[PDB]
């Protein structure tokens, strides 16, 4: 047993190890939407930009958790980051990426049960601090985003993504 | 009854004058611990400043529980602070450092329990915003030190315990 | 047809895929690596930071071979990420990660050997000057460090990787 | 013979001399549209601006080339810079840009060709490292440029060349 675990079901160690993952396949998607606006065929370069920075956050969130995981005496597990599954548009990668942080903070909300029922307040709070609000914002900026496409007459008008990509991307 | 006291437990009351209590014992231990260094006979000037560092810690602790009573409109009950409990070496002292903070890692949790309990959220968000992430980060490092100690062949090595004083705790 | 391809062999695009994926397992590694030596019972930052350095390194890496792609007028194939096969000490890993720089060089090579078949010298000239001399160095550096962490008596001293840990790689 | 001539073959001299006209051509067709943007009924300023900027660094590239040729000790043999061949919009002009700097692509990759073909290592270098990439790049660009204004609804849209004008060449 680790010198330093107290408090620490098994059950959230193994609920870590699948966030961690979860965390790391978010990158991954978000890599992928970047490069496909770095096209010469889109060439949306803020969107690109865009979805890197959110790459490089949710690896950031990866690290995190696997600190904590050390932190608390759980054993880091990894498993492979699967290929993003399936961008068309601005808007369309917009709104995939909205699904996937609704995705993410479910998860997030599943592994806070899971931390009230095996009464591990540290655990709880750790998600709360730097997760739950994190997703909130991010969902709340990733709807902000696609009403602004839809409203502006996007995926159809070519010079909607492109004023967007400049005025609130840029 | 205190004009301030809003959904204060009594027993919420009784169990942060014990934390209190417990924190000045935590401090007084590493006091101990860190005059024991330097002493002629064993001279290890960074495990002596690292364990004065850690008592006036704990000092702080237990002042800003005395602060919340107030706060809350409990009072303050002191009780003596007990002579620490039994230093030989700087990994022994390591090792006593990790179970204290371990210990008052338990007694926290446990207040936390009567918080919840008593459905206090309060008290719940005071103890995890001051005190449980503090303690995990004590208890990790401390456990770190004990692992390095051990590998470098500590305590029978006093070329070890020397370096680790040097490069980790300098 | 992209309507910026030109001379960029439907093997080379492949062969550029294949590279990306090598590049990003290779972050997974060291990014595997690096939170081996953050457990508390490894306890060594030094190595922890050296390979997670590594591990965002290869990232850029895979970033790069993206651009790459796009600017050529390829198309990006993502495939998942496999985790990291099999780190026992300091030694074994920079042994591990010796082998690893050994096997993207080889990579690096054969994607060479390809681009000169194919008569490609833009992408030839792209592999010698952002990934050939940067894996030669890559691997003599882990050379020299499994080289001291040999002399100095690893894996068996655990003072020899601690004092690696803070003389070569604080 | 020039004293300072080595590995100079006299097929790479004729061939330098030849990518020297081209340059110079690209330099004047770049003119030409620049200007064509700074008439009173086109009047697009930054397009303007973008081409001339395009017509220095081609005359750059060209007095580039004529210095190797008297690096390596050739002559240099100039011919008459043809007139521009043929702008009637912002995206025509880009369109057209695209093509010429694929030209230019494809000279150099025949002036890298024949360097190979006569085992001369310093020009294959001097190619890769001033002309090859540079020459991606511009396409790129290009290409980025061309999709742009045909999302936008370039030609027949006279607005979307203007906000193209004031975004992305401004
Ligand atoms: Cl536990
Ligand atoms: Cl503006
Ligand atoms: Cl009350
Ligand atoms: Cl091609
Ligand atoms: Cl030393
Ligand atoms: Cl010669
Ligand atoms: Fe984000
Ligand atoms: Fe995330
Ligand atoms: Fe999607
Ligand atoms: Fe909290
Ligand atoms: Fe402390
Ligand atoms: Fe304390
Ligand atoms: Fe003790
Ligand atoms: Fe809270
Ligand atoms: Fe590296
Ligand atoms: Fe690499
Ligand atoms: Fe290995
Ligand atoms: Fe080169
Ligand atoms: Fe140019
Ligand atoms: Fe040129
Ligand atoms: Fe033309
Ligand atoms: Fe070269
Ligand atoms: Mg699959
Ligand atoms: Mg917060
Ligand atoms: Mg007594
Ligand atoms: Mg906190
Ligand atoms: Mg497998
Ligand atoms: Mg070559
Ligand atoms: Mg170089
Ligand atoms: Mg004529
Ligand atoms: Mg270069």
């Amino acid at each position: 047993t680790s010198q330093v675990r107290q408090n620490y079901h098994q059950d959230s160690e193994a609920a870590i190890n699948r966030q961690i993952n979860l965390e790391l396949y978010a990158s991954y998607v978000y890599l992928s939407m970047s490069y496909y606006f770095d096209r010469d065929d889109v060439a949306l370069k803020n969107f690109a930009k865009y979805f890197l920075h959110q790459s490089h956050e949710e690896r950031e969130h990866a690290e995190k958790l696997m600190k904590l995981q050390n932190q608390r005496g759980g054993r880091i597990f990894l498993q492979d980051i699967k290929k993003p599954d399936c961008w068309e548009s601005g808007l369309n990668a917009m709104e995939c990426a909205l699904h996937l942080e609704k995705n993410v903070n479910q998860s997030l909300l599943e592994l806070h049960k899971l931390a009230t029922d095996k009464n591990d307040p540290h655990l709880c709070d750790f998600i709360e601090t730097h997760y739950l609000n994190e997703q909130v914002k991010a969902i709340k900026e990733l709807g902000d985003h696609v009403t602004n496409l839809r409203k502006m007459g996007a995926p159809e008008s070519g010079l909607a993504e492109y004023l967007f990509d400049k005025h609130t991307l840029g």
